């Protein structure tokens, strides 16, 4: 029984686990704690890039953005290396998705603009996709740090799955922008030990991870069966019982995804 298996994983990892897979053709929705709030962590970067793409002509990707020492405030694998030269919006989108680059995400929030350094416009973009649940209140690093239970900077597995479904599978974006987002997620470098680890090699996986304090580890993905049937998979987790410095545990997400893949095969 799937709920029993997820509960077992919670005990194993001293964790809270949330899972959502939207209903399809012939599969019922898979849901476990799916309407409970979990921190976005870096998973917000996927709809953030969608927001920036949606808001601008495609060639806005070629605009150079400059930034300085005091902008580097978080893990930023790419932005730290290009600080002397600047990065185009396209490079920033690439880095935010594929390297979960915090500086890139903050610069993209600022590009979107408006109150809260772009966080209000980001939330407004989610509202436009019918998500009345999620909220972004802070940028990097702060957004990963809210105490367990705090609603700031949270989504739910259910809400983020429906958002990702519209972005990648639905018509939230025009085909050209949809393809840019899909390809960046397809080329993600940070997700090998999460949802990807739970699906057989002949299934395509594209994803965006998130990791935070209190043992937070998330992954949102679109997967395609060997025959081209797509599913959206959102797995979120925290280990609040270990306090702020609790280790995130990717293996929890890999096991949860393995359980999901078993049902979807
Ligand atoms: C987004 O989740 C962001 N997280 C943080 O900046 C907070 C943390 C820093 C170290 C551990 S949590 C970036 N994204 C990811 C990710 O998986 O998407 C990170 C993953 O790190 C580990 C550990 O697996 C950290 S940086």
């Amino acid at each position: 029984d799937l709920a029993d298996r997820f509960a077992e994983l919670e005990r194993r990892y001293d964790a809270r686990l949330g899972v959502y897979v939207p209903a399809t053709g012939t599969t019922a929705a898979i849901e476990y704690r799916a309407d409970e709030r979990f921190a976005f962590c870096s998973t917000f970067k996927a709809p953030l890039v969608a927001a920036v793409l949606h808001q601008n002509p495609l060639t806005h990707l070629d605009k150079l953005i400059t930034y300085t020492s005091d902008d580097i405030r978080s893990i930023s694998p790419v932005a730290q290396q290009h600080v002397q030269t600047g990065m185009t919006i396209g490079q920033l989108c690439d880095a935010a998705i594929r390297y979960s680059d915090g500086t890139a995400a903050n610069l993209l929030l600022a590009d979107l603009g408006g109150p809260g350094g772009g966080t209000a416009a980001f939330t407004g973009y989610l509202r436009s996709l019918g998500d009345t649940v999620s909220r972004l209140d802070a940028e990097a690093p702060e957004l990963n740090r809210d105490p367990p239970g705090d609603e700031r900077d949270t989504t739910t597995p259910h809400a983020i799955a429906l958002v990702l479904q519209q972005l990648v599978l639905g018509n939230a974006l025009p085909p050209d922008k949809r393809a840019l987002l899909t390809d960046w997620m397809a080329r993600n470098t940070t997700g090998a030990k999460r949802i990807r680890a739970g699906f057989p090699a002949d299934w395509k996986v594209i994803d965006k991870t998130g990791t935070g304090d209190y043992g937070r580890a998330n992954d949102i993905a679109v997967v395609w069966s060997p025959t081209g049937v797509p599913y959206v998979v959102a797995v979120m987790s925290d280990r609040a019982g270990g306090g702020y410095d609790a280790e995130p545990r990717e293996a929890l997400l890999a096991e949860a995804a393995t359980c999901v893949a078993g049902v979807l095969a």
